């Protein structure tokens, strides 16, 4: 209970999203249409607490990509159905560059870990092994529906077409992937390719990614449901690699100020979590260099400094 | 409150201390004559809550160095005398090997951190610039003891003269750090590295230790005195930087599966704290291939999985 | 004129054969069965003076696949249709690794020399750009049969088919080569792929290889028809090249105590270029660590001990 | 005899000087005074062919430094005297960066190769052991005698007061070879970068200069004494390295478009080697990015691409 009075706390939220609101910097993503197309104004906070109160500012029922966010996602519901130890055999745990910038693989040969795109290539073809696609992609909709209380998930058939088609790099690590038998035998790697870019084209809300947040926030418990959604295991795996690989190469400077597990995305999200406390979803299309949202950056590191909610305060 | 009763919970310590003693393993750093002296047996767990209530078992009061366990203290102190913003001036945040495997700096020509010896480097020549190292190292003497609580701290000076006359590694560092102007203006880099090596050089016990920890567990303040020490802007950023920095190579897999701030050193010292709960040190002299000590990492493990300390649990 | 009596040179060439023929060490490729098929005892060396005359020993009339042998040559093609400086605006000319191990392009995104993988696949698109693969490869087959003065060229179609199905490594370098638009515009990258597993597939004997290398040898001109083949840019950077990036990592020991150009082949198979003097093929299946024949490095060292032909001798 | 006419090709050599001379580019070294001091302006070019035929052309009797130009000269002392087995027992024969970028030694602990710092700072351990450092630069004194034909060979005192006082990084280098064991046993490391520090002040001008060049052109027979110098072992060692590591990382483009041995120093002197035809020393102070002299190297292209000097052409 950091949040004795729910009511003064949002009216500081809306104040936090109001000076976040100035930060006009950063470029939107523009590799494919579906994402150029977003206004760069558009910018939305919601928060949800384990206690299943919530709070809305802006725009927060405007549906958009969870792209890189869905990672640690599915990365939860691999070790939730699998066990970390049998997940943890086909992906790495850690967070540095270690002397392996922008090498699709470490020295052991296997992605660095989660929350980069080897790394979710490899989880992803670990999810319901032997039923078609269309039976996996079943699968984690309802899991994510379930994280979010029943709330808003979607699809952009766009996004995932376009995501395909442009995807060189991705079908560059699958092709090593396979070079190097990173998937689980049998395999095939084109198509956990069209199953990786699908579910980065999975679409929510500000208002239901903050229960999937939550979700993870609460111990895997949907603060609005009641339902025990991911094991204990899983959350807190996802949580310590959210808060050392989430925010790309901005990890360690957001880790030290802070100091929050979190997961970016190019649409311009991100996934926020206080344990024990609540989840929150940032959303705001322009990117900065890192290619984190300008305006939840900004507003992560203020909402720090105001209500200290730094895993080290 | 996660230990409603201390007397079960010393049992608990004790069970878990009794289990890591079969740990066997390792081997005893013998780069120095000071550090081969001691008995790969030696092992000793202290305990010191927020509350101030101990608890030892084991070779709690057998003297031993510091050693790289000093850094996040002096970088503690450098924080709480200059402020965040001028410490990062000279030294840097990330956790990360980056890909800069063994590199005495990174790309901006900054120590990666102040985890490791080019950083500690660093940080030392921010410390009470101006006076002799006489004064700096009293300076910094009391200031241990007041995170000790008054308690055992001593120093070695066999160890500082063979660690200064062994140490070229840290006088190429020395050196490339004055190629690159990483110093403050004027400073005596082979008078720092002296200093350097005092420090690594000062003694404590299990004990005197774990109350040093605590003291960054409390927040600032000591357990056992009442007084405030460092600053919260200090102890957060160390303890940030002990979470992702302190273990060697080990951090990754220490961060995911422990989860807790901690420091180690190659005399088989383990510097480890429970933010809010509690703070402890670990000592056994046997190390594994990463440097750290191999009874300590277990007993780590163990803690964990039992009384569920993770910062994620 | 080094060689004054070729009877003499010949008889010498007899006793390095014979002595290299003890080297029974290095392991016959077998990552596909047409490279494991082959007997670990074949062995040969054919020679090729820039004057005509002829000498081969051993198992020389014996078909193999170029593999990378095919390498400097279709590069040579490459820069006689387009000239060097056309060429080497897709390709680098840096033989070092730099800090680059492993790596699929340079920092400026351009594969590093024209002797890997990534470029060899470079400049297999760009020759005889417009036209169906049958088409440029028969292009191709007509230059390597007046290099080889219209002796055995011939096409490995099990190898070819081999190659192009376990091909992975390849394939993810044809995907981000085409990510970083790394071809010339409309490039259809699967299709080079292709070309280029048809070109690493095309079968010679050391007899007929040794006439390509004496034709690099003889400044273009193929020594047995006196026809001129390449441009004299084209040989001049072959060889450079050759020089340095040819031997694999083996390159720097090769050029330090053998001094010669030279290109290696997964089938055991060695071009070898001695300029102004004679061109030569030595092929033995067993390769070492770094992927050259045994038989063949032990050769080479031998011929530059005795005959004196190291380019700095 | 690719000169059948000195003095034409003299007449060559003069307009390539004067073509030269209108590229005004680059950056006069000025880490110290005595490298500052140099007029941009000064060029000259001396050459001393196998026959021991001259001819200089501009600023050629005006003493410069040898700094980086001295490396390969007492490489191959080194291994004149010790022979190539034991000096390579020490340093390296690898070109390449390999993935070393800026890393003082390789992974089996010994610098790349003898043309960078670390390794003339080890290849200068080697020579002359035992003797005070006032006898071991006697030695290499009359060493560079004989190879100059006893023409100017003086020293910079000012220089070197200067190189050592300021040298940093060499000090780094110094103490991290100490720390691997890269000396000889017994080695006094600050003793021998004294005599580092020394050799890269020796002076010459471009006339002595290109004596020294002849003599490793001409197999290790100074040109205008007729007296052996270095052993051919020595020489060809020599200029295999020269030819893959002596112009820093423009090299690759060296070898490509010059394809000779060459050596390039801060000072602004190139020694460059046409072997079996002539040796040149070109200097000018202006230095590009690199490190090389600017209108040297402009030159050097020029040279090559007029009168076809290059190795194969
Ligand atoms: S980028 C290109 C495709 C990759 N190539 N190598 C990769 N990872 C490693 O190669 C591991 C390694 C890192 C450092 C040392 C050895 C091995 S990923
Ligand atoms: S080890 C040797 C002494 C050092 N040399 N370079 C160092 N750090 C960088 O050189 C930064 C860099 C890392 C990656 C790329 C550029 C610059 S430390
Ligand atoms: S392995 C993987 C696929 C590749 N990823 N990066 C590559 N080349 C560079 O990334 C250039 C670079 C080298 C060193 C520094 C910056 C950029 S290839
Ligand atoms: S810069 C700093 C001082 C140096 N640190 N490490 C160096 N050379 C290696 O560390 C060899 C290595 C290169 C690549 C992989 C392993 C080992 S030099």
């Amino acid at each position: 209970s950091m949040i004795p009075d729910f009511m003064s706390f949002t009216s500081h939220i809306d104040e936090l999203y109001e000076s976040a609101k100035k930060q006009s910097g950063g470029k939107v993503a523009d590799y494919i249409p579906q994402l150029a197309k977003f206004s760069p104004d558009l910018w939305g906070v919601s928060v949800c607490t384990v206690d299943g109160q919530r709070h809305s500012t802006g725009d927060t029922k405007v549906p958009f990509c969870l792209q890189s966010c869905v990672k640690p996602l599915k990365y939860a519901i691999a070790v939730n159905d699998l066990g970390t130890e049998y997940v943890h055999r086909y992906v790495g745990k850690e967070p540095s560059g270690l002397r392996f910038n922008k090498l699709f693989l470490n020295e052991d040969d296997k992605p660095h870990n989660p929350m980069v795109n080897a790394g979710a290539i490899v989880v992803t073809s670990l999810i319901k092994q032997g039923v078609n696609n269309a039976e996996k992609f079943d699968y984690v909709m309802q899991f994510l529906n379930k994280m979010a209380g029943n709330e808003y998930v979607g699809f952009s058939n766009a996004t995932f077409q376009s995501e395909r088609e442009s995807g060189d790099r991705n079908f560059a690590i699958g092709y090593y992937l396979k070079e190097k038998k990173c998937f689980p035998e049998g395999t095939d790697m084109v198509g956990i390719l069209d199953f990786y870019f699908q579910l980065c084209s999975i679409e929510v809300t500000c208002e239901s990614a903050s229960v999937m947040a939550a979700t993870l926030a609460n111990g895997g418990f949907c603060p609005i449901t009641g339902e025990r959604v991911l094991s204990p295991e899983a959350v807190r795996n996802t949580l310590s690699l959210m808060h050392s690989c989430g925010m790309y190469d901005f990890s360690g400077q957001f880790a030290f100020h802070v100091g929050l597990p979190a997961k970016s995305g190019v649409a311009g999200g991100i996934l926020l979590v206080v344990p024990n406390v609540m989840g929150m979803m940032c959303w705001s299309p322009p990117l900065d260099k890192m290619g984190n949202s300008v305006k939840g950056i900004h507003f992560c590191h203020d909402l720090v400094s105001l209500c200290n909610f730094h895993n080290y305060d």
